[PDB]
């Protein structure tokens, strides 16, 4: 019945949904569970640097963090063991603390996103897939579709160093040629030839309307995924259902995230349904 | 709804009632609760300075902190602010965290230890009362007895200069000759003369069986108080019950103190029933 406590070191993190999920789910297994932002722009935490917050929590009897944006490649040398994955990615989201104050890195964003392809599209032609945005939550998402079964990805960003970069690493950490880089401008008629293509950027978002390219590249035989969660039906999302594409929503890999890291950080099997549950109450 | 965040700072926390106290009272009131200790002699905390601890509390979004030996009095210099009690005493055992970050000072010792008297020993009389021991629980004691009806207290301790140390501090806190440091030796003749005792040193515990002076000289008009909690029923509270003394056991304060801080902590009214059931249940 022992209490756990868990926080989120990031910047900007007053709308995350990640606490309630973790405190919801703490306490239908019977266990108090606090999970409290770390804001290093709010009142309590700013102007601290990662290791004073990271050790802080050890100190203070913390059983895990989750770690954003800007500190997910910040943290690994920080801590006394990362996992392959998370290593070879070069970003953790999760630090699993353990009784006596040891640090190990996860990447759930990685898992997460692969559990809502084969929750969201068990049934996705993989062979050639497009993905559009090459930043933080993209390089995750790159990984877990090339080890997924993607067989060619190909990544556009409007900065191609961004994208030429996580190809790299990717490449580097699955041991094959699975990712190339592509100019974003024509991206179109590259999506147009894939199986599927997944939305990496902030477009769709209430502050980024629109798509980050042009819909009617779309047909009835292609699938598409969205990284933006709010909307849940972004755009994008929207003009794919049109046509009859299966579709992959936000809402997955930022549950699934949670899931994976409740799991790490506790031991206890989380169940789904009532995490999906308090995401979208919220 | 929102989860609570609390620790314990000090040194040989294991045996601790006050967070499950705090943790149970939380729950109880629709709140989920962790309530850690922070332990300098542990895996996590030892080596660390006060302050880096205090400030961990603070960026990590604790909402209190209890503070414990050896820390009540080092603590102080360090808080935004101290309440009037606690700066008089010099011993602080209770910070509230505001939401920002700002701490403030408390001693629910003697809050505590006032409200057993109250609870406990209503109709007592206070004219004349002896104290055994003037370490760190006895400063609080002393100035809560002197505060709630005493109108003069001989504490004695082995280290005359301790008890005289206490009675400066409590009677410049108080503004009256409140206090008188009296030796040790032959204290059973100044109890005897006296209307009440208590006993504020190790003595009636497990490792430290006895008494701190010779029950002999109690007479079925005392009353008597004792520190230790563990056991309820010592060894002098016995010979006192032998008599038919009112007594007063060590639980009251223990419990008080918590009850107090909760409410600091929280805003909340805590429940002093409860409290009490989860203590004793430990
Ligand atoms: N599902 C989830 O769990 C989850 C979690 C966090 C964030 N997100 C979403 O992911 C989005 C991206 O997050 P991030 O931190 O990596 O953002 P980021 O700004 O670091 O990266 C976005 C990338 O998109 C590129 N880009 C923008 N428009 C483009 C276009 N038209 N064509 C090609 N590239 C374009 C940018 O150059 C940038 O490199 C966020 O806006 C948020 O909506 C989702
Ligand atoms: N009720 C409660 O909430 C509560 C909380 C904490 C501790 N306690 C109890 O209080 C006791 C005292 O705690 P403390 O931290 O102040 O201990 P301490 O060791 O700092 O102080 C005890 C004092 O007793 C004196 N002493 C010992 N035997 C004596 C004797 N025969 N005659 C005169 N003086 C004597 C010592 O010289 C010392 O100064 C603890 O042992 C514990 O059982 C009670
Ligand atoms: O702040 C959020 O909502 C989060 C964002 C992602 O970085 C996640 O990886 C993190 O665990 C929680
Ligand atoms: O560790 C304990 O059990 C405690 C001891 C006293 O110092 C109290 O003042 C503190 O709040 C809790």
């Amino acid at each position: 019945n022992d209490s756990i406590l868990l926080g989120l070191i990031g910047q900007g993190l007053d709308l995350s949904r990640t606490p309630a999920m973790h405190e919801a789910e703490g306490l239908a297994q019977g266990r108090a569970t606090v999970y409290r932002r770390i804001d290093t722009l709010g009142s309590r935490a700013s102007g601290q640097d990662l290791k004073t917050l990271l050790d802080a929590a050890l100190y203070l009897g913390f059983n895990g963090l989750n770690i954003t944006h800007p500190y997910k490649q910040a943290v690994l040398p920080l801590l006394d063991e990362v996992s392959e994955q998370a290593t070879q990615l070069g970003a953790v989201n999760t630090v699993v603390i353990d009784a006596t104050g040891h640090t190990t890195g996860h990447n759930t964003d990685v898992s997460g996103f692969g559990r809502g392809m084969e929750e969201g599209l068990p049934n996705a032609k993989l062979d050639s897939v497009v993905q559009v945005g090459a930043g933080g939550v993209g390089n995750a998402v790159a990984y877990a579709l090339v080890t997924h079964g993607v067989q060619k990805l190909q990544v556009a960003d409007l900065d191609t160093s961004r994208a030429q970069a996580l190809a790299d690493v990717i490449n580097n950490a699955v041991g094959r040629e699975a990712v190339v880089g592509v100019d974003a401008r024509g991206i179109e008629d590259v999506i147009a030839a894939a199986d599927g293509v997944v939305n990496a950027t902030p477009m769709g978002m209430p502050a980024h309307p629109g798509t980050a390219f042009d819909v009617s590249c779309l047909t009835k035989d292609h699938w598409v995924g969205d990284v933006v969660y709010m909307p849940i039906e972004t755009e994008l999302l929207k003009a794919a259902r049109a046509l009859g594409c299966e579709t992959l929503d936000g809402t997955r890999m930022a549950i699934h995230q949670a899931v994976d890291a409740f799991r790490l950080f506790t031991g206890l099997e989380p169940d789904v349904s009532r995490m999906r549950e308090t995401f979208l109450s919220l």
